[PDB]
């Protein structure tokens, strides 16, 4: 999580995509989805981004479907965004058990409980929380086994970064959930 507003500059593909879903949470404007091979995902847009301007003019109050009125009527070879690091989520840094365990259990990506002397005990990792990230990576939409697998795959040093499941759910909305599995993208970033 970056503690302040950056901005970001994005360039319409062939097609006239940006690769971008947003939605209007608590009148703000924030990335419900983001697609694999976009502007926005080589941009560096993520799940639960705030987007405070688009080209200048703000974002308050807006309803998704303006929000995406202003992106298409927009000349596309330079659409600059002002973006606050998803604020919503915080992210937490635990230490594997040398059973490989950070120690909590989940269901549909939201963690529901939390196991003594475990490093997500230590760590204040909260339940109600929805999983949004592994180590950079968006796991929403993946089924639990997937998930299970990449905090399995990860090395002794894990990080998560977590929604509260009130929004989590407030924001995945108008959306089907393997859909998400489909669209939302999934990769480890580029360089
Ligand atoms: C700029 C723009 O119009 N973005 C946009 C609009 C709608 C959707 C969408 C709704 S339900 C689903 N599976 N995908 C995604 C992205």
């Amino acid at each position: 999580i970056k503690q302040g507003i950056r901005e970001v500059i994005l360039c319409k593909d062939q097609d006239g995509k940006i690769g971008l879903r947003l939605k209007s949470i608590d009148n703000g404007i924030f990335v419900q989805l983001v697609q694999a091979n976009s502007p926005a995902s080589l941009v560096g847009l993520r799940f639960g981004d705030q987007v405070l301007q688009i080209n200048g003019e703000n974002c308050a109050g807006w309803s998704s479907d303006k929000a995406h009125k202003v992106l298409k009527q927009a000349f596309g070879e330079k659409i600059t965004m002002t973006i606050r690091d998803r604020p919503f989520e915080r992210t937490i840094t635990m230490h594997k058990d040398s059973t490989g365990h950070v120690g909590f259990i989940f269901k549909n990506g939201k963690i529901t409980s939390i196991v003594k002397d475990s490093s997500a005990a230590r760590n204040g990792l909260l339940t109600e929380h929805n999983i949004c990230e592994i180590n950079g990576q968006n796991v929403i939409g993946l089924k639990d086994s997937q998930i299970a697998d990449i905090l399995s795959t990860s090395g002794t040093v894990v990080t998560i970064t977590i929604m509260p499941a009130f929004i989590f759910e407030h924001i995945i909305k108008r959306m089907a959930p393997s859909i998400m599995k489909s669209l939302m993208d999934h990769t480890i970033p580029e360089v």
